[PDB]
């Protein structure tokens, strides 16, 4: 059954899609005289039993002037797919470290359908858990050959798809007060293109395909990810399911939820966003990047649009500073 | 058997590898004033059958001057994996057509392990020929809303790792005058971290894992891709198999291999350019990026030795035009 699923899940990520009709792209062409910077990075151990490591990023320039503050990055993959390693999340935290300053922290966490949910938010919990350790214990010293300064009480939670959902969880973790490790202090999540599920389709999970994503891959990925029996309406897909915690009651850091205006997933973040919103106490932004498709900001790191991303999440973290 | 295969290929591709020291990257950072160009695009069917679909790319600005070369682009993913679509092949489409000021043509193939091989090599050769019956019946003026101009005399295979297979195959079934389709004329070939393969490994084959592949996902794909029973020294993977034709009595178009200094495929790749070398009338150019990983010119597309590789194919191009 599982893997059949499998087999099912080879056709559908590599089926793409057909454009109707002919599009422009604009492409950044080569130009001498850029601009660089050097970014250093190591990976290390973060739980021993299932032998996760993390990868730690440090711009080196810019951590002799300051301590950094911690960006702890979480990859998509639809809970299916991904590592730290690979060149398209390596790239992207070469990016947020360089253009935001910070010390970013890239886990890997287990996959499905091998590890179902919720090992992915426990071992996301178990990496903070190793920053609070690190923090009290002057762990930061021995993170790289020279020291490094480190600010935890700024920290933030950027998640990527599976990565976004990942975030909440957190999110409600700590805003709950059910987990909490001074002196790490998570001022703020930034949610991109969050891998929201439900039982019933939105508007625009209804719509065109994308370019990768279509809504039969979303769904394999829940089948697969989800514990057996589960449907799309549990609380680990869906943020407002039923069984879902009140998240009136809960104090939730302020939020970034940032889409693709063309996005299968667009109408659950907009909900998600808007319900908080109108929560009250909850300081939500939703940002909708018109005609762009999911993590249009990674797989196009040139472009216009995820240098945009870069900067907003850069403004998001100094209003929160 | 193929569905256990099948879940371990899920393993092996998200298992990533572990750095065993810190290191040190460049990273382009921001800056205004980038220069820009627009890139036309449509999809097509070129095998109705088999609803397999092609993405034309054209340099607006460049094909208002003259007729446009033509370049073949065969993406990677191991010949199970892979859409012209997905963004990572559609933005380096985007950079070949802008850079090469050329008209891109990007096909997918059937994937293993539901098509095994030779059944990529018989969607390559549809291509062509596809692109034959093109040029022939004046199907470039319909190809986009405006007018193009196409020279079928300067076409160029450029293949990415299983791309790069495909675009062997290719060179031999024309270099044998076994296929021939005037007035298309393939000047050359670029071969691009080549996936071949053998029952016996090389030195860089048995060397450390990268940042995605390891030896043993590489099995894998060998696995699932070549027909039941097979080995890996059949002719669909080592170009220099006891059945692989005799290259010798083979007329090649001039050829160039690409291949990343730290990559798993580098000996093979350059053991494959060398003997054909030493054959005598083969014109192969070999050029080997320290230090760099599969796929670099893909994966980083800001980077200088991305940059480079597209300056050599475009120099490569012009010597041969």
């Amino acid at each position: 059954q599982v893997a059949e699923d499998c087999m099912g899940l080879l056709q559908l990520l590599s089926n793409g899609t057909v454009l109707r009709s002919e599009s422009i792209d604009l492409i950044t062409q080569q130009i001498p005289f850029k601009n660089n910077q050097t970014v250093l990075f190591k990976d290390s151990i973060y739980h021993k039993p299932n032998n996760l490591h993390l990868r730690l990023y440090k711009p080196i320039s810019a951590s002799n002037r300051t301590a950094l503050p911690v960006v702890v990055f979480f990859h998509g993959g639809g809970f299916c797919f991904g590592s730290r390693s690979w060149p398209h999340f390596h790239n992207f935290c070469l990016t947020l470290a360089s253009s935001l300053n910070a010390l970013v922290v890239s886990p890997d966490y287990r996959l499905a359908p091998e590890h179902r949910l919720p090992a992915a938010f426990e071992d996301a919990e178990a990496v903070l858990t190793w920053l609070w350790d690190q923090a009290v214990s002057d762990g930061v010293n021995h993170w790289f050959e020279d020291g490094t300064d480190v600010d935890f009480d700024r920290v933030f939670v950027v998640g990527d798809s599976s990565g976004g959902n990942i975030a909440h969880q957190l999110a409600v973790r700590f805003g709950s007060g059910s987990i909490e490790l001074t002196p790490v202090r998570v001022r703020g999540y930034v949610l991109m293109g969050p891998f929201f599920g439900g039982e019933e389709r939105t508007n625009s999970e209804n719509g065109p395909s994308e370019a990768l994503l279509s809504l039969d891959l979303l769904d394999k990925f829940w089948r697969l990810s989800l514990p057996n029996g589960a449907t799309r309406d549990h609380h680990m897909a869906n943020p407002f399911g039923p069984t879902s915690p009140t998240l009136e009651s809960i104090s939730l850091e302020p939020m970034l939820v940032i889409v693709g205006g063309s996005e299968l997933l667009r109408d659950r973040a907009k909900e998600y966003a808007y319900k908080l919103k109108k929560m009250g106490g909850k300081r939500v932004d939703y940002i909708e990047f018109e005609n762009k498709e999911h993590g249009f900001y990674s797989n196009y790191p040139s472009s216009e649009a995820a240098e945009q991303v870069l900067r907003i999440i850069g403004d998001f973290m100094n209003n929160l500073s």
